[PDB]
């Protein structure tokens, strides 16, 4: 579990959300595993506007934070799950790092902010939905 908060903004993986989520439902996409909703109490967070392919994550299943190398956001292939049938997801950013499917939310920060959170995973292996590219989570 896990999201971020920016301005009148939540950020959860789409497969994730709540009932609230989707009551209050700003932009949401599939191919992403992203999904925002607005909020009644203001937000904090920062996010990166950078190409940073370094930083920290949080692994729920571990209680510890990870310092990591990751790769550009791309579309890369995922297996089937409850959620989704086996398709390529977009805007996703890998590195070598443990994570268990319950550590999805946890957030990826470099030195500019939050980069992204966790969203895939397995074989030694994380995978990052990217949020940088999201401009308008500013404004
Ligand atoms: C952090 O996730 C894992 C880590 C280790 C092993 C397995 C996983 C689980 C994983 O990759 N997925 C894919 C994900 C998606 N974004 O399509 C949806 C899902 F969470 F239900 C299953
Ligand atoms: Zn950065």
């Amino acid at each position: 579990s896990g999201a971020i908060y920016v301005g009148n903004y939540r950020v959860v993986n789409r497969h994730l959300a709540t009932h609230n989520d989707w009551a209050n439902l700003v932009w949401e996409d599939s191919s992403r595993d992203l999904l925002v909703s607005s909020t009644t109490a203001q937000g904090c967070d920062t996010i990166a506007r950078c190409d940073c392919q370094t930083g920290v994550y949080y692994c729920s299943s571990r209680r510890k934070h990870y310092p990591v190398s990751f790769s550009k956001p791309s579309l890369i292939f995922v297996e089937a799950s409850e959620y989704y049938p086996a398709r390529y997801q977009s805007h996703l950013m890998l590195a070598v790092g443990h994570s268990e499917p319950g550590d999805c939310g946890g957030i990826l920060r470099c030195q500019h902010g939050v980069v992204g959170i966790v969203s895939t995973g397995g074989n030694g292996l994380v995978g990052f939905a990217d949020v940088r590219d999201l401009l308008w989570l500013d404004e």
